[PDB]
């Protein structure tokens, strides 16, 4: 590629940050300098990183010019599996800083991530580069390699699949399988330089367009007053306070078959719960100090579908759990802002008045000037099983 094609320039890095390009989210040159600069926190999470407005953060922080932009990575289908991997990808960069983690109680099915879903979002880059530089075994390495091997991407790649049973084992790779990645590495990386772009489509002009909704100076009453009213222009075309797009295409053809269609979803059983302990190992290994985010759902669309407010509850009960008590106590839970009008953009995605207390909670964050005590035991099946019923309120 032509040398003018610079990734790591100051205008890629800004163009990117907003951008949800899952090639940069595969990728290492982008987002890894992104973090290693200290200007952009990384905020990990999915589908809902994409509902931008006039109080999404990207578009606060660039109004008001903070010293801080978020990098948003994820889309739907990335869980905390997928992040995991982008997170030890990152090396030294993310090493100290700071994160925001914007957790789904829709990911922890009973199954767990979907295949497809995993398999959309595998970067065989940084799958290869993590177990290229494996010199010691710990235990959340043969949690990820015994993960990995129940998902198709990965068991399509047999000298990967001989290398994970060996992890699983409790055996470094072998020299052959080590040379084997990194000589693949010497494609993949090149491959990141020259195509981690294609696709690549920044938000950048939605943010300029959305800044001039804004006030001149941060009130964070008027914006909350503001965003009810830009909202109620969005969401008339229903009872449901979803916007009028989401719902004419998604919603109405089917209404009458969503009604009571989730009386019997559960997400207190999942896989996901030792995935997240995946993501969190190697967070604290890191030293990287994290805001957990937990958004609710909208108390008028579960009302309709059946979806149990009681049971998210739970949920919320069992991930605060396993985040205080290793250590992890910056938490932002607005599960109980299930009746709370604007705070979503539709069923399940944080909206205007949701991303105005969101930013509220990370610009704090920022601003505060670690003793993390990670317990393997909640990779286990049991605390997957486990129910929440009995654990206290941290
Ligand atoms: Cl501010
Ligand atoms: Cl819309
Ligand atoms: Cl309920
Ligand atoms: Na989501």
């Amino acid at each position: 590629g032509a040398m003018a094609i610079n990734l790591t320039s100051e205008k890629t890095l800004k163009e990117a940050s907003t951008s949800m390009a899952p090639n940069v989210l595969k990728g290492n040159v982008i987002k890894n300098k992104a973090v290693a600069s200290g200007k952009y926190v990384p905020f990990f999470g999915s589908s809902e990183l994409s509902r931008f407005s006039a109080f999404h953060p990207s578009v606060l922080s660039e109004k008001y010019q903070r010293n801080y932009r978020p990098f948003l990575l994820g889309e739907a289908g990335t869980q905390s599996l997928t992040q995991a991997m982008v997170i030890h990808s990152m090396g030294d960069a993310i090493a100290n800083k700071k994160a925001v983690f914007i957790l789904s109680p829709q990911w922890f099915v009973k199954k767990g991530v979907p295949n497809d879903s995993f398999g959309a979002h595998y970067s065989q880059l940084q799958t290869y580069q993590w177990l290229a530089n494996l010199t010691e075994l710990t235990s959340g390495d043969q949690y990820l390699a015994q993960r990995l091997t129940k998902f198709p991407v990965v068991q399509k790649d047999k000298v990967l699949m001989e290398t994970l049973a060996n992890l699983q084992a409790g055996q470094l790779p072998q020299r052959s399988q080590r040379d084997y990645f990194i000589m693949n590495l010497r494609f993949l990386n090149r491959e990141d330089e020259l195509f981690s772009q294609i696709g690549m489509v920044s938000r950048e002009p939605i943010v300029e367009k959305d800044m001039k909704q804004l006030p001149a100076t941060y009130n964070f009453n008027e914006l909350d007053q503001l965003a009810g009213k830009i909202a109620a222009k969005a969401i008339n075309n229903n009872k449901f306070e979803i916007s009028n797009g989401f719902y004419r295409q998604r919603i109405k053809p089917v209404l009458p078959k969503l009604a009571h269609s989730q009386k019997k979803w559960d997400y207190r059983f999942s896989p996901e719960y030792g995935d997240f302990q995946a993501a969190l190992e190697q967070l604290a290994e890191k030293n990287v100090d994290v805001l957990f985010v937990i958004p609710p759902v909208n108390k008028r669309w579960s009302d309709y579908t059946g979806l149990s407010q009681d049971m998210l509850q739970q949920v919320a009960r069992k991930l605060k759990y396993q985040l205080q008590e290793q250590g992890f106590t910056n938490i932002a839970d607005f599960s109980t802002c299930s009746n709370e009008r604007y705070f979503m953009a539709d069923t399940i995605h944080l909206g205007w008045r949701g991303w105005l207390a969101v930013d509220r909670q990370v610009d704090e964050f920022m601003k505060q000037p670690l003793a993390y005590q990670i317990d393997d035991r909640f990779y286990q099946t049991d605390w997957q099983q486990q129910n929440p019923l009995v654990l206290p309120q941290f």
